């Protein structure tokens, strides 16, 4: 028996008080989540673009999440992820007022194009350096997709979307509850199991499978049968395994290993030598849709 009232108070403490439309004028509506919309505004002072996510604390399914987000962009900062300004509490929603990204989501790029290695490589070594800090202090970002990497006007990859993240600790290592996309998900996590931090391993190979094939395995399907599939059948595989160098599959069947004791870490995967084709983030620029002539 958690009160609406009861949840606003835990918040109101760790949040920053006051109202943020006192200092925010140019509200317009950029994109939309699971969570909320992601309404961009500008700074009076300043004079600068700004992201600021509302999100309805009535209108959630796990209301409890909404803590990770703030509580990971703080504590939890990196050149990877996304930089949090401030944090306020409106009416009866959440605004995370952000760094604005200026290259966009990843999803725009795989989806309209078709990155060559060298780009594919620069991704997951961003995200696996983000990953390999939070892994190691303990944090399962359980929503790895193409939707939740941003990038920079030098094509810098930052993580972001950290609601669907989790805490784990010597006294409880491991979880139970179901969290994240259907189709990025482990197996393990699938079948309702103890599931680690190798969870996001897994979710980073469905994510080389949406930037090669477009989009990720079995995605045409419904999102229950889906899961079925990659909890029964075999690991998922490319349509496109002859342009694959030997590297890059070499690298995926560490990523898409069923078994998570046999599934790679962060910390190993780093090592590999298919992170060696990574090109510099502006080689990035040129797929960017604001660059793309079409």
């Amino acid at each position: 028996r958690v009160s609406h009232e009861q949840f606003r108070a835990a918040l109101q403490l760790v949040v920053d008080p006051g109202d943020p439309r006192s200092y925010l004028d140019n509200f317009i509506k950029i994109g939309e989540g699971s969570t909320g919309i992601v309404c961009i505004a500008t700074v009076r002072s300043s004079g600068k673009l700004v992201a600021v996510k509302k999100m309805d604390l009535r209108k959630q399914q796990r209301r409890e999440l909404l803590f990770n987000e703030v509580v990971i962009m703080r504590d939890y900062q990196h050149e990877n992820v996304v930089e949090m300004y401030n944090s306020y509490l409106v009416g009866d929603e959440l605004w995370v007022v952000m760094e604005f990204l200026e290259g966009g989501a990843l999803t725009d790029i795989v989806t309209h194009t078709r990155m060559n290695e060298e780009q594919i490589a620069a991704v997951c070594l961003a995200v696996l350096q983000a990953l390999s800090v939070l892994h190691a202090q303990g944090v399962i970002h359980r929503d790895i997709k193409s939707d939740s990497i941003l990038l920079t006007h030098d094509g810098r990859v930052k993580l972001s979307d950290f609601g669907f993240c989790a805490q784990v600790s010597k006294e409880v290592p491991r979880r139970k509850s179901l969290v994240g996309t259907p189709y990025w998900m482990a197996p393990e996590l699938i079948s309702r199991l103890p599931y680690g931090p190798e969870v996001d391993i897994w979710s980073l190979g469905i994510m080389v499978i949406e930037m090669v094939d477009g989009e990720p395995p079995y995605f045409n399907e419904p999102p229950l049968k889906a899961m079925k599939m990659i909890r029964d059948n075999l690991p998922p595989r490319l349509k496109n395994l002859h342009k694959v160098s030997p590297s890059l599959k070499g690298f995926l069947d560490r990523l898409l290993v069923r078994d998570p004791a046999q599934r790679a870490t962060a910390a190993e995967l780093l090592k590999h030598p298919f992170l060696a084709k990574a090109g510099p983030p502006a080689s990035i620029v040129p797929l960017m849709r604001q660059n793309r002539t079409r």
